[PDB]
């Protein structure tokens, strides 16, 4: 039934203050004019992108925590293997491609962000049939 | 088996300072006493009401992030369709009523809620029977 | 199925304050000289342990905020009884022993733990065989 959980937090002006930044995780999982307007912790930008990395962190444990988490696990092409999106409806969807995606080959992801203030946070589960 | 997953938190000293506002979705949910209760930035009832607020936001994200978000749409007959309850004993249980209960006719509620520091946080999860 | 839930804030700050004080519950399941180092708010320990004692917070309440409980009273013991061991590439896993460990005879937990600058956070699933 339940692979996995996870959840994490994220300081959303911790973030502002390193997600723009030539050479990093974030060069690998946002587009240059997102890490850029995100760079401003006043900005809604960064507000929702906060909210978007702390799902995919979230997804990363709860992964990682289970078992279908392979002994050695998380090569380091497993950031944007994992994206979380916004769906048509205004809801986060999380898309797989690549290795993870066979590793979690069948299974279910649900996921819920949110912020507030200076601080933003996620939780996913992962569900098998 | 997992059809909704929600978390949301919630600034304590924001939510003090407009759980009193007049016109407010909060009118609908809490008793003119607790809302001026909970006008104290740190008066126990303000963590705590904050945190029943966090349950009620995070069942609403769990529910529209869901395939029964059909839309009845965000009416906010959602709002006063969905209460958060601290049971007798004092844990905290969902109640249902109205068009939502209908909706999530066979399906389970589980929530948890939280507070500490400046801020109060919960997460529901909806299964399917 | 899902038998219960749970999540947990912690002020690492205020954490890190009361955990090496005489007379806490802390006392019956830290030890010394894990408390003795969590005292520095700004450590390694006191984060690390902070995020152990969500963990145990949150998989407190799953229990208790359920019906597989027995109208909850809280067995001795508990939150030692809980444990938050790793494995080894930094892997949460909980153990259980004593009545608890009856009570929740053939549940399977889940928990992820996080931190994020002075506040930790942990999250719990109780699911059944």
């Amino acid at each position: 039934g339940i692979v996995g959980v996870g959840i994490d937090l994220v300081s959303i002006p911790d973030f502002a203050e390193q997600v723009d930044q030539p050479g990093t995780v974030f060069a690998e999982t946002f587009t240059p004019g997102e890490r850029r307007d995100a760079s401003d912790k006043s900005s809604s930008a960064a507000r929702h992108l906060a909210a978007r990395w702390a799902a995919k962190e979230a997804v990363i444990k709860a992964w990682s925590g289970s078992r279908f988490a392979q002994r050695p696990v998380l090569p380091e092409d497993i950031h944007r293997d994992i994206e979380v999106v916004t769906d048509m409806w205004g809801r986060p969807r999380v898309r797989l491609t690549g290795a993870i995606a066979e590793y979690l080959a069948d299974v279910t992801i649900h996921v819920s962000l949110t912020h507030e203030g200076d601080t933003a946070a996620a939780v996913a589960i992962l569900e098998a049939p």
